[PDB]
């Protein structure tokens, strides 16, 4: 007695992916197949009925069931609606949706992070006692396949049926509380060649800036000094933008790990020459000893964590 | 005589919670059953109506009540609605809502404050006389509960059920103008690791900067006047920057005082180099006694006073 | 015989103040009576219709008028609307609205000035003479007197109502084209709490850090113009900043001119060292006397304009 | 034997100028009049018919034509409908529109610059030789006149009628395809105080800024170059932020040749002290005659260039 | 069998190109004419339906394909739909379309780039079996052909009709589901004017800038360091602001290579100065002949260098 239903989704195109809002857009097409009781059609062709006769066709009692995204953040953008009624009985709902969907992000491993693109589609006021999906199939790629869209598609969708339990359905519907719901899940990977020139590089540049300081002299403090304060400001602002991209959250990324570390050597750096000018007594002949060993001790001590960096999140 | 209504509200998720504009936003679904006059059913099952067909219905007289969410900031976006008819005359009334909800928020605890995710629930056209909610069940946990989106949920939610007195109503029917409202609240917290980051880690290496100008000498000029006007100025782009994620309120923030703070010390370094500055010839061997304390007296100072800090607000 | 119409508003909360487009929303209830023809409702209770039903009754000649505000940015968001039809012949149209309302202001007294937020509300298609309000009555103060807002609310609401003459309907009602229209206004004043930290002690500490130019010495010539130049740039780009918040304007505000007087004291610093840097070697003991006498004279001069400014504007 | 259809249209206000995207927001009334077939009134007064109601009249095969803004950006925002049927048989179509227009906009004499708000006004499917317009009048004036947001209204409002044939219509209406076109054009110019205090002032003062290096010595090698550079990179910057509030255009503004002749001065002073720095022992022996010189040619120069400058564009 | 339907597209205006998204808004009429079931209309002149009549007559068995865009982004603006249905059967479907579509772009030669501004148009639940485009004209010029405003259009439109296979339908249509489709494109090539000021002209002056520092001396260390970060640091930041035009691709484009070039001039220069200063004891007569060389060797590099990249992109 509960209502088989077949469905295929045909994914047209993916656009808007917002990582701050956790958002990503979903344009496509969407069928749902089911067999009914048998009618006769106007002549043996199948009846195909539009947008607005529709309507007219569920006020003589035709069962159109409305079905539901889950994981959407509003009611999307539903485009235009057919009906296929063939003469054995099997009836077919099929329309365009475009809407802005949501999914848990974890960023811990920014940028290197992967992620989902999930669509919960799930029936309304049809319980899994009333309405079961038989089968899903997501003919995605021939457009999909196409992963120059700021993010790289890595395999192809992959479809579960699940059954999802309602509480705030037990006051009304005892035991009748459990409702089918297909999941479509496309596992994907960011492209981290933005964020190198954005933060990476300026990152690097700036430690390799830093550390002129050591190759000066005990030179004039106005210079080894600006190149400390700026250096170390630099880092500071790039510890800010580079966040602006991510959401408020608590946990610390490969992306933050990395700027903590060039932050220490930067400001490293400065307290070394700060530490050979509160030396300048003790032990002066041209050059200190610290400088000596600065010259290589941090550019190799900062070359080879740069090398556990990204041989690592990768 | 009044219609007893029992409400139950399931909570699918919240999200974009924006400080300045104090919104919010809040997905879920929401069930209102009545008990009406009885009915002959087609069959023995109860009638479900999907959303356009309910119109009809309303048509021939049924009586579906408008419900209204107050903090609201727009129209909110309805989904799907559907109505069980029962034969023994109970209407359920089951649809989803995803909302833009408002609320009034204290920043006075900028960042460790806590705030309550509201949704005020009253319907509209008929009074308590004629409209009662009986009882609220919010079935939020199940979802909510994963609370990663920029917030800390804390605890579960509260309901009440109380009477609102509109005067705009007197005019129409003396002393018969209370309506019955829910309230459900959500208490939260917030996370303060990107404020860790962005404002108080940088505001704390900029005083730590502000500092190496004590172990340098009756130096160079140029050298410990640069830190002063640099770390001046960085503090005081880093006090406006920090305000930016705030609405325009007029009192000052847990943030604000600590950055206050962290501004003193800045500038008191500064003015303590140029006192320095002007007894450069009455009284020099190699230190002011001065620095001499301010290269302790300083870190010390401020050193006592995070754990002053840190210790309250917590 | 124009009909009398009674127009009660209830103001639930005003936000979404935005200076720089001169725009506010507003959100609401709003409640329209007025006595027509009588009728037996079913009992003696009122016929109450709501958001659909009612279409069925204008279209059977019911006469409900749409009113109009014309203070507004865009078509407003209308919420649930309702009829009361009363026996005694009373009909009643109540309705939620949530617009974006517009108004002309006046920025000369940034961020000191007094604006009002106003409510014009008039009808549409029908003139003086065949409808007319009789009286209008604003219940904000139950919510809004709670001035939490970004700006303080000064007093109640004041209402004016008058006769408009639209010239373009001339053509059309020779001396039957005038409107009565409702006039809701309520003052407020800004709240400079956001503007002191962000503008204005900026503005003042960059004075301060501009006159220890004067307390170093004829000294290194690189200090006293690291702390000319910095102080000018830094003035300079709080004069950009300081007005994005405002409309592109053509005339000044008070924050202007405080700040072009903080922009003079900087730059004067700065042309006052490079005058007695010019006479380096023609007079030269110890200090020149300008030094001597601008550690006083110029903060003299500062201190009595800022105790005028804030005395004025108040 | 062409429907004469009389057009009025007053306008309410314009807002929202943008001249990134060269839109411009305009509310206000239409009315459009054409004498019909005589018709009964209940009562000689006119039959007035409001927003819903007349879809039941066009359905009864009432003429009412569809009126189309040519040069919005999209469907515009359409407020409140009316009709008047007028015994005599005149029908009288009314209604509000808010809509975000355009119109292409010339930027060469930026901030200087003249431009048109426009409105092209024209019906669909209905050609010259089915509906002509007989008349315009745009009463503008009323409320219009006062702009008080960065644009200056400046002479009344210009109406001319016109006739467009558009040959994509030749496969559906052969030699029949030439529509009325109403146009209403208002005259306004900019307001240049916000960019002379954003810009010009902030372009001037640096380039004062940059001329006291003459004023100093062959002096402290830091000092002069600290001049410059910081000036150098401060004309930088505002060359950048100025054009931010335009579009991606390719000509050159007036505020770029300003800036591009300010930014000259400020980089010629730092070559021409870098060139008496090369000079400093081959014939030294108080001064270079250099600076001597510039600290007259330079300001007379810039001086005499606004001459130039504001005697122009003005 | 298959219905041939011809279709015409007058694209009135092209507007909002939004690079970031990779969107354009496109507005302009659609025609779409087929010859239909001979009728008898109303007198011998064709009749003409407008937006809310045609409901009507698909209601009463009218057949009227729905057309859908591909490339969008949402449902897009649809203005005023009119219906010409002539006697010998020919139906005619004429409406204003106002949407946001969508194209692929590759942004690899930023700023000399060439895109095309794509419309892509087809049928909704009839394939080619049932329906087909039989031609398609774009009369694009009379507003086009020229120029846009922020890109530059070359040449006419072009015209496509192809037959698309949708994978999706082969459960329901066996051999059945192929699609006609009509693809009309725009050739534009990009106006680099916006682009030469912003980044390229900050870019050269600043390699300039940095290029001074050869000229000083083996002199004050402070001025050829300040010289060298502030260049160091401008020339980082215009790699980061020129890429916020820019979605977060992964492949480089043409001004990242020029800006890479930039940056190891400056760079380079820095390196070079802390190389002489490396040897200020060893091998020390006035100036190291490096820098007497590296005042032609780096000005010849770069300049050759703008010689081979403004040939090339061009
Ligand atoms: C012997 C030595 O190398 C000296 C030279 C500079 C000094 C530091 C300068 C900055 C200081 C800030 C605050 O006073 C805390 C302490 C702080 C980090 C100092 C020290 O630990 C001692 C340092 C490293
Ligand atoms: C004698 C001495 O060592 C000098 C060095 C720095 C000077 C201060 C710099 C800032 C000044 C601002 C305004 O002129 C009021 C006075 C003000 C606070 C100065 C003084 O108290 C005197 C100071 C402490
Ligand atoms: C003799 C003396 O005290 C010198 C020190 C600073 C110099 C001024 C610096 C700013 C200059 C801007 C422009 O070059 C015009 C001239 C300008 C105002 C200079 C002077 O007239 C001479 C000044 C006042
Ligand atoms: C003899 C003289 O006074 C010197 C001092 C500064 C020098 C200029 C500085 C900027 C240089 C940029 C690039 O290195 C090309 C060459 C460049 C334009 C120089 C010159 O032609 C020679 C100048 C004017
Ligand atoms: C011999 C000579 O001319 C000196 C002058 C400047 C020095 C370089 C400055 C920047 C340094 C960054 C990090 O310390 C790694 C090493 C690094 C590249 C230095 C060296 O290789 C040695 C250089 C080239």
């Amino acid at each position: 007695r509960p209502v088989d239903v077949s469905v295929s989704i045909f994914i047209n195109k993916i656009y808007g992916v917002n990582t701050l809002e956790q958002t990503y857009k979903v344009d496509g097409y969407i069928v749902a197949q089911w067999t009914g009781k048998p009618r006769k059609t106007p002549g043996d062709k199948p009846l195909i009925v539009e947008n607005t006769q529709i309507e007219r066709w569920i006020n003589n009692g035709l069962w159109v069931p409305a079905l539901e995204f889950i994981n959407v953040v509003g009611s999307p953008d539903t485009g235009n609606k057919r009906l296929m009624l063939f003469p054995d009985g099997r009836v077919i709902y099929n329309a365009r949706f475009l809407g802005s969907f949501s999914n848990d992000m974890d960023f811990r491993l920014f940028p290197f992070d992967r992620q989902q693109f999930v669509l919960e589609l799930e029936p309304f006021s049809y319980n899994n006692q009333q309405l079961r999906f038989s089968d899903i199939q997501v003919y995605t790629e021939n457009i999909d396949n196409e992963e120059i869209d700021e993010w790289w598609i890595r395999g192809k969708a992959s479809t579960h049926i699940s059954d999802i339990r309602y509480d705030h359905l037990s006051s009304v519907q005892p035991n009748q509380n459990e409702f089918s719901r297909i999941t479509v899940r496309i596992d994907a990977v960011r492209k981290i060649g933005y964020f190198v020139i954005q933060t990476y590089l300026p990152c690097i540049m700036t430690v390799i800036l830093s550390q002129v300081s050591f190759w000066l002299n005990r030179e004039s403090v106005p210079a080894r000094t600006v190149f400390g304060v700026t250096t170390v400001l630099t880092m500071t602002t790039l510890s800010i933008s580079a966040r602006n991209s991510l959401p408020k959250v608590a946990y610390a990324t490969a992306m933050d790990w990395f700027i903590a570390v060039c932050y220490a050597f930067v400001f490293s750096a400065l307290i070394e020459f700060a530490t050979v000018n509160y030396f300048t007594k003790r032990g002066v002949e041209s050059v200190s000893k610290i400088d000596r060993l600065s010259r290589i001790a941090f550019p190799l001590l900062f070359g080879i964590f740069n090398l556990v960096y990204w041989a690592t999140y990768l």
